[PDB]
């Protein structure tokens, strides 16, 4: 393509008028972009006069070409996958005659890691944290429920023949009503009509969440997302813990080849830990599918 010479084409069904978008407080600032809260007047067809709170993803002043390319790619991926209860859904975009604004559903309780960490059982909270929410402490049931919703989001994603490639607690958002939503589709790819996605030699996927076929064989499939989902489960059941604690990524490469796997999280059942271990099977085709994970997780959640 070439973003420095590409004119974003009009797409009237998604286009939103700039004069009806009012930018508010920042929600996030990463290395490659920015997200702010906004009021979008009329974005909901049902209430054409009503302003709805939304989140807006946009470039920063020091953006690279790749940053712009990533933002366009995320927007296009979200058009293609369609709507699901457990995915941050695309609402609109301001693409003409000005900065690219990608408008999506607002998740008022923020990213999953901090959501879990603020909702930890007392004492493990040492030291003094002003951001805790003891009135909403996580039960085992809440954690399973969290995993089930995310599994449903990925089941839907896989059914659209989309790979996310960057699954992780930092890329999950939580709504006012505690709905888990997969976000950040900047690295997502459409693998319709190809057997697998071909990774570059040195990719842009965080190593501690990467399946080995991708790390060592440069292949990415839905089963690679399953590996990542297993790491995400581990993050969930440690209530926002960071993976392979104490192991730098440079040492992880060889440990993985040798069959190293993370230990069971403190307050998790063997049944759930085995499910994690199943996701980290060396043979991709021997990991469960997202459909099987949904079925298993649903059964577990029902019993609880």
């Amino acid at each position: 393509a070439g973003v420095s010479e590409y004119e974003l084409p009009e797409d009237p069904k998604w286009e939103f008028p700039r004069d009806k978008l009012t930018l508010g407080k920042p929600l996030g600032e990463g290395a490659f972009g920015q997200v702010v809260m906004a009021e979008a007047v009329g974005i909901d067809k049902d209430k054409p006069k009503e302003a709805v709170t939304v989140a807006v993803k946009m470039l920063k002043d020091d953006a690279t070409e790749k940053d712009l390319s990533d933002l366009v790619s995320e927007m296009e991926m979200m058009k293609m996958i369609g709507k699901h209860k457990n995915i941050i859904n695309l609402l609109g975009a301001c693409t003409q005659d000005g900065p690219l604004y990608v408008i999506v559903e607002y998740a008022s309780k923020g990213n999953l890691r901090e959501y879990l960490r603020a909702r930890r059982p007392p004492g493990m909270e040492y030291s003094y944290d002003i951001n805790r929410v003891p009135e909403e402490q996580m039960t085992f049931k809440d954690l399973v429920s969290c995993t089930y919703q995310l599994a449903r989001g990925m089941e839907y994603l896989a059914s659209q023949k989309c790979i996310h490639r960057d699954l992780a607690a930092r890329n999950v958002l939580v709504t006012e009503n505690n709905v888990m939503k997969i976000a950040d589709f900047g690295l997502a790819r459409d693998i319709n009509n190809i057997d697998y996605y071909k990774q570059t030699t040195n990719g842009r996927l965080p190593v501690k969440w990467m399946a080995p076929e991708a790390l060592f064989d440069r292949v990415y499939t839905h089963q690679s997302d399953v590996w990542s989902f297993g790491v995400l489960m581990w993050e969930i059941f440690t209530l926002g813990g960071s993976p392979y604690p104490g192991i730098p990524v440079e040492e992880l490469f060889k440990l993985l080849k040798e069959g190293h796997r993370m230990d069971k999280p403190a307050n998790c059942t063997n049944e759930l830990y085995m499910m994690m271990r199943d996701c980290w099977h060396a043979v991709p085709s021997q990991r469960p599918t997202f459909k099987q994970l949904v079925e298993d997780l649903d059964r577990i959640l029902t019993l609880t």
